[PDB]
C-alpha cells in the first residue's frame, strides 16, 4: 500500500498538464502520484495518428511529450522525479474503491489517496461489439496508444506496397487512410454514414474531402458496413466482406469507430451523464475529493448552459487546469471561476488541414473556395441557430483567420440578413 495526497489516475494528456498545474501551484515531493497503464511518461496523442506514422521524418518520444503540443516545456520522466512527482508506470488499476479511497491493480498492489483525479480517457470500441466475423484476425488494428502506434508502424512497414482498408468515417477514418496513403497503401475507406465526419461535417463538407481523396487515389465507400474478414492459415486478415458482397482485398486494415469514457471503475460510484462521469464548474465529480478532467467529465458547458462531453485534446489541457486549480484552491479557502469553454475541434490530412469552434446547431451556410483540385483550398461554414453564429468551420485558414471565426463562435454575433452573411463570408468573421 502506498498513499499519496493526490493520486491522478491515467498517464494521458489530462494528466500530464494537471502535473504541470501541480508543479505551478507548489505541489512538495511524496505528495502526486501518476498511475498509468502505459510504460512512457504523458504525452501528446494527437501525434499517433499524424508524425509518428509519417514514413520519413517521423515523431518520436520523447519529443512530443507534453505540454509541447501547447507550446509548454517538455516534461521527461525526470521532470517529475526532480519534483517528488511518483510516475507509476506499467500498473493497471482493476478495482477503484471510492467509499475507502484505494485502488487496486492488475498484480494486487494497493495505493491509497486523500484527492482522486479521473483521468481514464476513453476506450477503444472495436468491432466485436457488433459481433463481426473475423475482427480478430492479425493485422486488424487500432489506434489509441503509442503501443498501438508502435504495432501499426511495425504492420506499416511489412506490408507497404499492398493493400489497406480503413473501417470508420470519423476522425481515425480520415487520419488514418491520409497516413495510409502516404505510406504507399492502396486504400479504401469503408462508413455506413451517407457521408464523412456526420456529427460534424454537412453534406458540402464531406463532398470536399470525399473528392480530395479520391484525387489523392483513396477509394472512399460511402453507405457501407463491414460484416466479416477472411483469414489466411496464420490468421492474417486477408479480405474485408461488406454488407452488399463486395469482399475487398486487405493486406492491413484499421479501425476507427469511435470510443467510450473509460469509467467502468466507478459504476455505481459516481453520477454519470451520457456516458460520462458528471462533474460541476470545477470537475468534482459527486463523491467529494474526487475530480474528473478530460474525455471521461460530463461537465457544464458554460456558455450553451447544458452538460456536455468533449473527446479532444484542447479541452483535456484545459480541464486539467482547471480541477488542479480547484482542488488548490479550496485549500485556501479561495474559490475559483468556473469553467468557461468553447469547444475546439481540428484535423490535419495530407496538404489540408481545418478548424472549428462552438456549436454545430442551426442551418449552415457555405463560403469561400471549396474546390478539391485547387492548389490552395480555402472554405468554411456557419452555423446559425435564432438568428445569431452559433459555429463556425474553417478550411485553409491562416492565424489570424482562424483566430476571427473562433471570435465569432464565442461573441455569437447576430445575423440580421443571411443574405449579406452570404456576401460576405469569410470577412464577416475577420471585421468583428
Ligand atoms: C490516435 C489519436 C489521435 C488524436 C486523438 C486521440 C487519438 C486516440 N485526439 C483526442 C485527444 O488526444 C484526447 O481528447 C485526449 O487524449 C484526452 O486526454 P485524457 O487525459 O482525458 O485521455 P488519454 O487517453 O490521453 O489518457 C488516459 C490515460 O489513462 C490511462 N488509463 C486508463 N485506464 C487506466 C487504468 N485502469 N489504470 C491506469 N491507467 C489507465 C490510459 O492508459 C492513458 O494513459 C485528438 N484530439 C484533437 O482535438 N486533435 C487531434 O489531432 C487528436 N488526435
Ligand atoms: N483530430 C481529432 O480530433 C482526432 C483524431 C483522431 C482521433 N480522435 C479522437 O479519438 C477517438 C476515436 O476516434 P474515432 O474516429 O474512432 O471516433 P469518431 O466518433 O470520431 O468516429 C467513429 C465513426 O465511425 C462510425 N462507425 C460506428 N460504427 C461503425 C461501423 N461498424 N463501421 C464503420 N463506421 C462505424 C461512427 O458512427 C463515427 O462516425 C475519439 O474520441 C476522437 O475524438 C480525434
Amino acid at each position: 500500500e502506498k498513499h499519496f495526497k493526490y493520486v491522478i489516475l491515467g498517464g494521458g494528456v489530462a494528466a500530464g498538464y494537471a502535473a504541470r498545474e501541480f508543479a505551478k501551484q507548489g505541489v512538495k515531493p511524496g505528495e502526486l502520484a501518476i498511475i498509468s497503464k502505459e510504460a512512457v511518461a504523458p504525452y501528446e496523442r494527437p501525434a499517433l495518428s499524424k508524425g509518428y506514422l509519417f514514413p520519413q521524418n517521423a515523431a518520436r518520444l520523447p519529443g512530443f511529450h507534453v505540454c509541447v503540443g501547447s507550446g509548454g516545456e517538455r516534461q521527461l520522466p525526470e521532470w517529475y522525479s526532480e519534483k517528488g512527482i511518483e510516475l507509476i508506470l506499467s500498473t493497471e488499476i482493476v478495482k477503484a474503491d471510492l467509499s475507502t479511497k484505494t485502488l487496486t491493480s492488475a498484480a494486487g498492489a494497493t495505493f491509497t489517496y486523500e484527492i482522486l483525479i479521473i483521468a481514464t480517457g476513453s476506450s477503444v470500441i472495436k468491432l466485436t461489439d457488433f459481433g463481426t466475423q473475423g475482427a480478430d484476425s492479425n493485422n486488424i488494428l487500432y489506434l489509441r496508444e503509442i503501443d498501438d502506434a508502435d504495432k501499426l508502424v511495425a504492420a506499416i512497414q511489412a506490408k507497404k506496397g499492398g493493400k489497406a482498408v480503413v473501417v470508420g468515417g470519423g476522425y481515425i477514418g480520415l487520419e488514418l487512410s491520409a497516413a495510409l496513403k502516404i505510406n504507399d497503401f492502396d486504400v479504401t475507406m469503408v462508413f455506413p454514414e451517407p457521408w464523412c465526419m456526420p456529427r460534424l461535417f454537412t453534406a458540402d463538407i464531406a463532398a470536399f474531402y470525399e473528392a480530395y481523396y479520391t484525387n489523392k487515389g483513396v477509394k472512399v465507400l460511402k453507405g457501407t458496413l463491414a460484416v466479416g474478414f477472411d483469414a489466411n492459415a496464420n490468421g492474417d486478415v486477408t479480405a474485408v466482406k461488406l454488407k452488399d458482397g463486395k469482399v475487398l482485398e486487405a493486406d492491413i486494415v484499421v479501425v476507427g469507430v469511435g470510443g467510450r469514457p473509460l469509467t467502468t471503475l466507478f459504476k455505481g460510484q459516481v453520477a454519470e451523464e451520457k456516458g460520462g462521469i458528471k462533474t460541476d464548474a470545477f470537475f468534482e465529480t459527486s463523491v467529494p475529493g474526487v475530480y474528473a478532467i478530460g474525455d471521461v467529465a460530463t461537465f457544464p458547458l458554460k456558455m450553451y448552459n447544458e452538460l456536455r462531453r468533449v473527446e479532444h485534446v484542447d479541452h483535456s489541457r484545459k480541464s486539467a487546469e482547471q480541477a488542479v486549480k480547484a482542488i488548490k484552491g479550496k485549500e485556501s479557502g479561495e474559490s475559483v471561476p468556473e469553467y468557461d469553454y468553447l469547444p475546439y475541434f481540428y484535423s490535419r490530412s495530407f496538404d489540408l488541414g481545418w478548424q472549428f469552434y462552438g456549436d454545430n446547431v442551426g442551418e449552415t451556410i457555405l463560403f469561400g473556395d471549396s474546390d478539391p483540385t485547387s492548389s490552395k483550398p480555402k472554405f468554411g461554414s456557419y452555423w446559425i441557430k435564432d438568428g445569431k453564429v452559433f459555429g463556425a468551420f474553417l478550411e485553409g485558414g491562416s492565424p489570424d483567420e482562424n483566430n476571427a471565426i473562433a471570435k465569432v463562435a464565442k461573441t455569437q454575433p447576430p445575423v440580421a440578413s443571411i443574405e449579406e452573411l452570404k456576401k460576405e463570408g469569410l470577412q464577416f468573421a475577420s471585421k468583428i
